[PDB]
């Protein structure tokens, strides 16, 4: 298991524009297109992202290419973030995957806002961090995905995904 296979499981793959759990226009492997309610604003962003006139549909290759960029951007946001970086540096390889997952789903700013949980993860207080991570809108809105991520932080294994 690795970050890529983990995110592919959590986000699925869709080749046509769809709405995410929050209702936003998305495509591929969890690639948010826009927060705007306009399908046209969405199609426009899409064509801009791919470099061609797509009419809202992409190929698997195109989907995977956006995915590779998005994982890279996710890691880099973590490394550029003064709150995230130290946490990330402190973690083992499996737990690092869980942090990347959260950033990919909710953005750097969002993750950065989990102050208390970040402090607990840095201290390696696994059980306490898991309880604190669960007291969130995130867990309440996407409970199965959150549990998976949380279990990963608690255990340091890929069991939630096997
Ligand atoms: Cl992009
Ligand atoms: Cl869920």
């Amino acid at each position: 298991m690795n970050i890529f296979e983990m995110l592919r499981i959590d986000e699925g793959l869709r080749l046509k524009i769809y709405k995410d759990t929050e209702g936003y226009y998305t495509i591929g492997i969890g690639h948010l297109l826009t927060k705007s309610p306009s399908l046209n604003a969405a199609k426009s962003e899409l064509d801009k992202a791919i470099g061609r006139n797509t009419n809202g549909v992409i190929t698997k290759d195109e989907a995977e290419k956006l995915f590779n960029q998005d994982v890279d951007a996710a890691v880099r946001g973590i490394l550029r973030n003064a709150k995230l970086k130290p946490v990330y540096d402190s973690l083992d390889a499996v737990r690092r995957a869980a942090a990347i997952n959260m950033v990919f789903q909710m953005g750097e700013t969002g993750v950065a806002g989990f102050t208390n949980s970040l402090r607990m993860l840095q201290q390696k207080r696994w059980d306490e961090a898991a309880v604190n991570l669960a007291k969130s809108r995130w867990y309440n809105q996407t409970p199965n995905r959150a549990k998976r991520v949380i279990t990963t932080f608690r255990t340091g294994t890929w069991d939630a995904y096997k």
